[PDB]
């Protein structure tokens, strides 16, 4: 079997992308955020307590045939944002562009913080890194790529997100008329259940590539590009006005600049990163100074490709026995 869906960008910054989710009998469609960081499959529902709802569409398990109770199981999840969300879990038919998988679990929220509450365009998470981060005790469930894997023609999944535009998730197979060139492919490290590899380096905008090796995740649930702080303070050294700002929480620039480029590599292969891609808009609205896209990882403990790096590349999350990532330009 296959699948694939259309990711869609919930605002103008590309601050997060939603996918359609068809979940239960009949099919209630919910949008939610595909999260290669995290490995919750979790909704706003019909049992959230209402004054954490606004705009959100909710699952209803009672209105779903094919719905069960997974009896006696929660789950307590918490990001890197400090939002977190809770509650109960039924098993339900799940589709995803046109891919079925029965008997998911599908963890209704009883609680969502106030991040959540205020992002009516999220419905929920998806999660897709390795099942060994599901936070559903007693019994650990499966991520949705992993209980379709036996039925994929291949046991793979792509994340083709596009540039203030719509893009694609596809589970597999490989659209080799989606990129340019040839995938590379790098090995993970499933040790802490992320997607996790090592870049080769980095280049900022027309300079010379620096090879060194830089651990980081790739997480489609990240907007931003967080890198050890000697890199990011390269990258910013050359945007005139650009400043750690510890009000604002990163590097700011000041509105009117053209940013340059950011390479990253793959192996023996480079990513070139667009310098508009890192230019995340006003700090507030009109003000002169903008937030950066590249902010520094010094604080989190880890290195995070996120979307503004996965959005210049056509990336594979190979979930064979041996996982492993690709990416090819696009
Ligand atoms: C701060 C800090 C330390 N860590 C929690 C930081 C991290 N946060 C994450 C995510 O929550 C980011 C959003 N997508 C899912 C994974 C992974 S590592």
């Amino acid at each position: 079997s296959t699948g694939s869906a259309t990711t869609t960008p919930i605002d103008s910054l590309d601050d997060a992308y939603i996918t359609p989710v068809q979940i239960g009998t009949p099919a209630q469609t919910l949008n939610l955020d595909f999260d290669t960081g995290s490995s919750d499959l979790w909704v706003f529902s019909s049992e959230t307590t209402a004054s954490e709802v606004d705009g959100q569409t909710i699952y209803t398990p009672s209105k779903s045939t094919t719905a069960k109770l997974l009896s006696g199981a929660t789950w307590s999840i918490s990001y890197g944002d400090g939002s977190s969300s809770s509650g109960d879990v039924y098993t339900d038919t799940v589709s995803v562009g046109g891919l079925t998988v029965t008997g998911q679990a599908v963890e209704s929220a009883k609680k969502v913080s106030s991040s959540f509450t205020e992002d009516s365009t999220i419905d929920g998470l998806l999660g897709l890194a390795f099942s060994t981060l599901n936070t559903v005790s007693p019994t650990q469930q499966k991520t949705f790529f992993d209980n379709a894997k036996a039925s994929l023609d291949s046991p793979v999944f792509t994340a083709d997100l596009g540039y203030h535009a719509p893009g694609t998730y596809n589970f597999g197979f490989i659209d080799t008329t989606a990129y340019t060139g040839s995938i590379t492919y790098t090995a993970v490290s499933t040790k802490q259940g992320f997607w996790e590899w090592t870049s080769t380096g980095y280049a900022v905008g027309s300079g010379t590539f620096k090879s060194t090796s830089i651990d980081g995740i790739a997480d489609t649930g990240t907007t931003l590009l967080y890198l050890p702080a000697t890199v990011v303070s390269a990258y910013w050294a050359q945007v005139s006005g650009a400043k750690s700002s510890s009000s604002v929480g990163g590097y700011v620039f000041p509105c009117s600049a053209t940013l340059p480029s950011f390479t990253f590599g793959v192996g023996s292969a480079r990513i070139v990163i667009p310098g508009d891609y890192i230019d995340f808009g006003p700090i507030s609205t009109g003000s002169s100074s903008c937030f950066g896209g590249i902010q520094s990882s010094a604080g989190i403990g880890i290195n995070i490709f996120g979307d503004v790096a996965l959005k210049a590349a056509f990336v594979v999350f190979n979930g064979a026995t041996t996982p492993t990532l690709g990416f090819a330009s696009k």
